[PDB]
DNA sequence: CCTAACTGACA
DNA sequence: TGTCAGTTAGG
């Protein structure tokens, strides 16, 4: 816990390193580093648009029809629309949805 | 509309 | 412990 401040950059361009080294599957040693930032709180900012091998990219007609037909067939089961969207994980099309598309297209 | 952050719930 | 699910939060 502790560090109830954003994640700042020394913590967003520091966990990048660790996940080159590591892999998004060791949360438990990510957080021994960061030591407040628990394995949660580190998944959460990485699996967003953090991620470097996820280069920062918004959604466009060509995303839009990913979660167009996705959410009609899954709808709130981003972690099968996820594994079907390699790069946009979980949050990636999830938050982009309930914000973007939150109106119902 | 686009990404960030914590919180709530689940396997 | 890691992932999923949702809203609130800042941009």
């Amino acid at each position: 816990m502790l560090i109830k401040g954003p994640w700042t950059k020394e913590e967003d361009q520091r966990v990048i390193k660790l996940v080159q080294k590591y892999g998004p599957k060791r949360w438990s040693v990510i957080a021994k580093h960061l030591k407040g930032r628990i394995g949660k709180q580190c998944r959460e900012r990485w699996h967003n648009h953090l991620n470097p091998e996820v280069k920062k990219t918004s959604w466009t007609e060509e995303e839009d029809r990913i979660i167009y037909q996705a959410h009609k067939r899954l709808g709130n089961r981003w972690a099968e629309i996820a594994k079907l969207l390699p790069g946009r994980t979980d949050n990636a099309i999830k938050n982009h949805w309930n914000s973007t598309m939150r109106r119902k297209v």
